[PDB]
RNA sequence: GGUGGCAAUGGCUAACCUUUUAUCUGGGCAGCCGAAGCGAAAGCAACAUGUGCGCAGCCUUUUGGCGAGGCACGACGUAUACAAGUGCGUGGAGUCACCGGGGUACGACCCGAAGCCGGGUGAUCUAGGCGUGGGCAGGUUGAAGCGUGGCGAAAGCUACGUGGAGGACCGUAAACGGUAUUGAUCUGCAAAUCAUUCGUGUGACCUGCGUCUCGUAGUGAAAUGCUAAUCUAACCCGGCAUCCGCUGGUUCCUUCCGAAACAUGUCGCAGCAUGACCUGACUUGAGAUCGUCGGUGGAGUAGAGCACUGAUUGGCGAUUCCGGGGAUCCCUCGCUCGCUUGUCAAACUCCAAACCCCCCGUCAUCCUAGAAAGUCGGAGUCCGGACUGCUGGGGUAAGCUUGUAGUCCGUAAGGGAGACAACCCAGCCCGUGGUUAAGGUCCCCAAGUGUCGACUAAGUGUUAAUACUAAAGGGCGU
RNA sequence: UGGGGCCCCGAAAAUUGACGGGGCUCAAGUCGACCACCGAUACCACGGAGUACCGCAAGGUAAUCUCGUAGGAAGGCGUUGUGUUCGGGUCGAAGCAGGGCUGUGAAGUCCUGUGGACCGUUCACAAACGAAAAUCCUGGUAAUAGUAGCAGCAAAGCAGGGUGAGACUCCCUGCCGCCGAAGGGGCCAGGUUUCCUCGGCAAUGUUCGUCAGCCGAGGGUUAGUCGGUCCUAAGACGUACCGUAAUUCGAGUACGCCGAAAGGGAAACAGGUUAAUAUUCCUGUACCAUUUAGCGUUUAGUCUGACGUCUCAGGGCAAGCCGAGCGGCGUCGUCGCGCCGUCUAAGCAGCGAACCCCGUGGAGAGCCGUAAUGGCGAGAAGCGGGCGAAUCUGUAAUGGCACAAGUCGGCUUCACCCCGGGACCCGUGAAAAGGACAGCUAAAUGUCCGUACCGAGAACUGACACAGGUGCCCCUAGCUGAAAAGGCUAAGGCGUGUCGGAGUAAUUCAGUUAAGGGAAUUCGGCAAAUUAGCUCCGUAACUUCGGGAUAAGGAGUGCCUGCUGUGUAGACAGCAGGUCGCAGUGACCAGGGGGCUCUAACUGUCUAAUACCAACAUAGGAGAUUGCAAACCCGUAAGGGCUAGUACAAUCUCUGAAUCCUGCUCAGUGCAGGUACCUGAAACCCCGGUUCAACGGGAAGAAGGGCCUGUAAACAGCGGGGGUAGACCCUCUUAAGGUAGCGUAGUACCUUGUCGCUUAAUUGGCGACUUGCAUGAAUGGAUCAAUGAGAGCCCUACUGUCCCUAACUGGAGUCCGGUGAAGCUUACAUUCUAGUGCACAGUCUAGAGACCUCUAGGGGGAAGUGAAGACCCCGUGGAGCUUUACUGCAGCCUGUCGUUGGGUUGUGGUUCUGGAUGUACAGUGUAGGUAGGAGGCAUCGAAGCGGGUGCGCCAGCAUUCGUGGAGCCGUCCUUGGGACACUACCCUUCCGGGACUACGACCCUAACUCUGAGAAGAGGACCCCGAUAGGUGGGCAGUUUGCCUGGGGCGGGACGCCCUUGAAAAGAUAUCAAGGGCGCGCAAUGGUUGACUCAAGCGGGUCGGAAACUCGCUGAAGAGUGCAAGAGCAUAAGUCAGCCUGACGUUAUUCAGCAUAGCAGUGGAUGACGAGACGAAAGUCGGCUCUAGCGAACUUUUGAGCCUCCUUGGUGGGGGCCAAAAAUGACAGAAAAGUUACCCCGGGGAUAAUUGAGUCGUUGCCGGCAAGAGUACAUAUCGACCCG
């Protein structure tokens, strides 16, 4: 038995795979209304979350309890958020998708109703609203496709805060390895032709080279699947 | 196999009971072998002596007769399914012990690895992640930003001051690392240290304590590195006294006999089986041939020769061709056919030995104190080598390689060769006397400064064989 | 002139030397003869032992008996014990040491010395029964040897006086030394009594020892305030729930509980006391909690605990320094200086700098500030008040001091405390207990554990009193100086980094210096030297504009006298004059520099113990998967990682900063999509079969495959030649045929390629060309500033690297005292030369030398020692790794069955009605199936017609809605495809097809799934799950990968069969020996009878040409006989004709394969039984004249007939006997690919690199004959061919 790979330690979750869970500040979720209810809160204060990399709104709600919310831009300390139906069209507000109108931006979208939020939800993402048929209504994911969610699903109207995080090359290795401490990845990761042919399934050899083709089925067993996944194409664009 | 009990009306009991302490006496007929074989099976089912040769023994005129066991026939049972031939079987000897040998399975005469698998132990070292603390002498450079001021018509250009950035610079024997001396030491201070010289030294930094990740698994800025002096799969115990055709060892005396290093089969070539060769016992009972001479037969090797098959040298006469040279093919004329000259043959033979092989007769040797033949027990051996012949085959040759006949070393003393595995004499129980073999006789060294007739002038030579000893050519040297 | 004997020339090898040596000349040599003697265990004689055979024994015969390894056989000796017979011993048993006698021997017995209690023997039987060897095991003990070590990083001791049996080593004083930012002080972990006193010195201590961390006896650790205890972090553990065949096993959830002697934290200080304990005991002065009692009260929700890296201002203070007075000590040749001290805790009371808050205030063509950033009508400056620090002042103030002084000022201040500002982050830098806000007074309570000493060059760990490591973890005075560097000294600790004396060789470790030259040394400037601090001037090519840069290259520096400037000060900066030395960073400390190339962008990482690199990583570039109940992965499951995450994300790959760029190919393999068509398992369905099944076919058809399309920043590829100033038309184009670039390269075999610069001279370095064995574009191409303990070459300075060595210093060595090992060893041994020998001898053979012992010295030899070779081969030995090797297993994709329900309809029969619907040659009738080949119905209901009523031929049986008011049977059969009449329609059919069923699609909710505490929401009979069938599948596992071989490999098959030679005149006989062939063909190319003679020549005939057919002659074979080679054949074994199929079924021996002499199957020669062909008959025929053309067991199939399946009989289906076919060519018969330089083990000189030995093809050097050239002349000179 050749070696295990990466992947399948990752699968274990041996102590060098698994986050770093204590540093986060919370998780991140919709308030929790029952049905015909609406309840409203202002922001308190405007806050970093070290899992993400953009900051987050600390709300104190009116029955008491006190609840992190994903940070869409424009919030400022002060400002009151009106989830739930009867809410109105405002950035900051917690609407369905179902009566937000053809044109505005969202994010936090639900996949089903009250799951809190999972779609669009890094740093300046933003989704918006196509069409709304009488069961369904179609967003156009970030990614570029079309999905067609529930008309009573809940998303916060506006766009993700942090926009513009990636236009700041590293330029070292210094400042990504800084990064990598708050998170789960390995940093730095060997490349596989460097490796013996025990370690991965392309390692060994008198000269660096794959010696195999890269791309691999979606059939292939575990432990093998290692390359470029099924693709449907290679190279650039001549 | 040696020795015993019982014996076709066969032999022996097993577990167990009687045990009165393991003994022992008497029971115990279940069962096993023998008594009928043949055939896949269904099935079928034989001589309780018909003939001859004849050993021992007995009788006898010492020649013959009877003649158990032995051998050779004849007859019969069944299978081959049609027949005919043949196979197996048939005229009653087995069974149970004790003392031995051998085969097979088990640890299997004793020791000798790397490995494979099961269950457990380990992150005090080291590798990585996380929690919470500590550390980094002293200097250098001078980013953005801010103030004042010059050149300008706007845009803009520019000097000085302040400021204190950077996986920036120099640098401690603080700390961490480990380049070169290929220095010291190399049974050391040390199972990896020391001295000088070196690299980083505000960061992808070094580090204390705590905690987590581990064996087909972990960790790895990736070398197959590290996981307690162990890592191309750790360690402890168990399977396990694993297994090997491969290496080492295997303990007292004498006496009789005494090999093979070869053929065939083999996933066979460092192994094994069957045969040849050695040894022990028994049955039978009269011939055998290691040798000589004569004869009936087999030769196709040496030598020799051209009569066949292939080659081969000139002269002569013609092929009026099949052919090359320069319009009557003007005419030259090689290949070819005959007579004569000069050479050949391992796959040529009109011829043809000496050795050698089968058989008959004779002599000679062995033999009833057991020829030839047969049956059973125990093996070793299938790495060989050398000398004299075969102009042996191959090769430039070889103390080369591969054959064959004889004899040797292996396993062979003693005598002689300077020493000499296998060259010459000799095949060897112990003691004494005697004469010889090989070889030698100036001294070393026992016995000849021996005899007869010549040669050599070079210290040539003073060297049976021999893996140890020089050639062609020349000499008015003798 | 020829033929002979001996000798001479031809004739050269390496340590000195081989007739065996001395020597030998009418011989001590050679040739031909001869005589005498010596000389074995041979041969003769005598005596003796054993053996073989015979004999009743006595004994007899042996010229024809006496070697021996592997090995076979026979008889005996010994050790311990049992059964039995007879004994010995305190008047001395066993055992041990040495002797006498007996036996061929194993061995027995006796004697002497020791010893002090047991031991034998006859006949038999047993076994934990006999040792010289195993790099054997355990114990004891040699040589080496009184040897190495007791030096290298810290060279330390001397004098006087004691103690004591004994003094280099133990104690006191004086001098002389070591560390002094560690060798000092404080303490973690660890140790565990090492701590103190007394008494000892056998061992321990690298020597001695009266000493001791050693040995013996005794003694020593005191807490409300110091720690633990308490809180929680990462993260553990327990109970329950659930999983697992099961647990002591397994993730998650709930509830608990633990986890820090360096994180948070209620409270104590000074002095004294002991031999060893002290914030612990004692004196004084304090402080904090919990409970009880009394006297009152919340604000109860906030604050604090509670937080990163860098940088800076302000304040304070321990340490430090200076001046004056006072008290001691030192020095005193002269002077009057130098050092020590001049002290004082917590607690309590008081004060408060910055920030911040409040009341006034009214500032702009601008004012107020900071080291700096800055502030301002959203209210500056200024003026008031409030909350608010370290520290400071008083008291505590009487304790300690030689009760000796004990008084004052000043400067500075880190590395410690307080307070505030700024910058940076694709880093955001803990939590909880506790405390504050309502407490005051009084008494009582404050349990438990640790406390000695070390904390390391002697108390820990590495086996040690170990130059390593843990701990440099935290602290440290004066001068020089930037400094905690280096040097010199305090306090403190030591003369123990535990051997001394003596002073004299070589050699050795580490240093100092060196004339003249200056890399000439060497693979290579390795090693060593040069330079070095600070200030000023000056500074190149190139460049990513940041750098290069301390570039390069120059000048100054001490001491004394007097000053100036900045500043609150500490201090810093500058000047003028004088002056000394060879030298002024005077010692310590402290860069040599420059140029041209290759390579990697850089800082970083790496084989702990031979590899610090160009390798790994990196920022940058690109590609791929996935919309989250996702992709990827772990688990048997329960459940999980990524994930407190969501496409500016995670995961999986390739390339490797910037700059200029990144061409052509989709044939191969891989991947993705399409699946028109072909193939494609099980279940269900249909037919046949089976008194039921097994079983055989058909239909249908999932995934996958074929086939098609896309994809190269997917794995990969980018070719020949010959025409043409090496072009370009053609090619070979099995997809295309190298674009920019670079190019003798880190890639170029030839090769030291050619030319230039660099040297007197260059297999070098750089530049240019380049036909590139075998360059080339994210298998990235080219170039590149800064960086580099990377790799080459050149210049300058420098030097003992060198010419060529010399002197000196310290440590060893040499010599003396003490202590005190280990490793090679069969034995002997004073050697040298040659030979011989398993061909590399101190021991053998022949010579030559050598009196013995000891010391020093370097290493010639002992194929010196360390070690079951790492190189090569072998083993039906291993391990890891790879793949389109052989066989499997997980994972994943898909069909079917279960979980699994209710409807919408399209499917098909299943199943059910209205008519026998049934009807062509029609019909008066509709074949009322078929059919007793026909006899009952009918105004008591039967007809012709309608759109037409079952239906069909708009006919007509039924009586139906009628319509006329007869269709009757048919023996008028519409004389029939079927000819027809009612109680029969039992049945072409009709087919609301309702009905259970299976399919394709759609809908619903109540099962079920996910989310939520729950209401509820979202999906939904799908998915997950159990079982089964088919695929893909180096993800993983178990194995195989042969042998021969002038080593293995490569080549080949001498790996099965047949012929000739080798092969030596019977038979047998090897090599990768020579010549070769076969793995078939034929219904005639076979059998028999009859008739004939073939090849080649000569003579004749018409173009029938020297190429045809025919006639005559010669013709033993020169032809033919299917195929190799050899053999056979003439009234034939050949050619042709006639008739035929013996190219037959069954069966026994013998021969060779496989001499002699075992071994399949299988073939070839004789026969036997039964049938034939040809021929008058004899006879011939078991294929093709003889010798090649082929394969076991098991398994399936086929042929004839029988035997058989478990109590009996039958059916279907199996099993058996005999023969034939299907193949194992590695051919006496495995279902079978590679790599290892990361390798491991057991053996081999049974087998290779090369040291040796043998040979000499080849290589080096000569000779013989001389052909010829040399103007004539072979030989002044050169020398052919051939030969040695
Ligand atoms: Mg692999
Ligand atoms: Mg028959
Ligand atoms: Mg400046
Ligand atoms: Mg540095
Ligand atoms: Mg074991
Ligand atoms: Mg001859
Ligand atoms: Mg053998
Ligand atoms: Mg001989
Ligand atoms: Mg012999
Ligand atoms: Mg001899
Ligand atoms: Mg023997
Ligand atoms: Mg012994
Ligand atoms: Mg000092
Ligand atoms: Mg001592
Ligand atoms: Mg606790
Ligand atoms: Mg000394
Ligand atoms: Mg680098
Ligand atoms: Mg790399
Ligand atoms: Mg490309
Ligand atoms: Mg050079
Ligand atoms: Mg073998
Ligand atoms: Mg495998
Ligand atoms: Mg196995
Ligand atoms: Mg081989
Ligand atoms: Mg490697
Ligand atoms: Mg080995």
């Amino acid at each position: 038995m050749g070696k295990r790979l990466i992947s399948q330690n990752r699968g274990r979750g041996t102590p060098t795979y698994r986050a770093p869970s204590h540093k986060y500040k919370a998780d991140l979720r919709h308030p929790r209304v029952d049905e015909n209810s609406s309840l409203r809160g202002e922001v308190v204060g405007i806050e970093h979350d070290p899992a993400r990399s953009a900051p987050i709104a600390k709300v104190a709600f009116e029955n008491g309890e006190e609840l992190f919310l994903l940070a869409s831009e424009g919030i400022a300390v002060g400002n009151i958020i009106e989830c739930g139906d009867d809410a109105e069209v405002k950035p900051g507000n917690i609407v369905p998708i179902g009566n937000v109108p053809e044109g505005f931006f969202i994010c936090n979208v639900e996949s089903k109703p009250n799951d809190g939020g999972k779609f669009v939800r890094s740093s300046g993402v933003y989704a918006t609203v196509v069409t709304h048929e009488a069961t369904r209504t179609a967003v156009s994911m970030p990614s570029g496709n079309i999905k067609w969610l529930n008309p009573k699903c809940r998303a916060v109207v506006g766009i993700v805060a942090g926009s513009g995080r990636v236009d700041r090359p590293w330029l070292k290795a210094g400042k990504k390895y800084h990064k990598m401490k708050t998170r789960a990845a390995k940093y730095p990761r060997v490349s596989a032709v460097a490796m013996n042919p025990r370690d991965h399934p392309f390692g060994g050899g008198a000269w660096k080279h794959p010696g195999k083709p890269t791309t691999v089925s979606r059939n292939a067993p575990p432990g093998r699947k290692v390359g470029l996944i099924a693709a449907r194409r290679t190279g650039m664009k001549r």
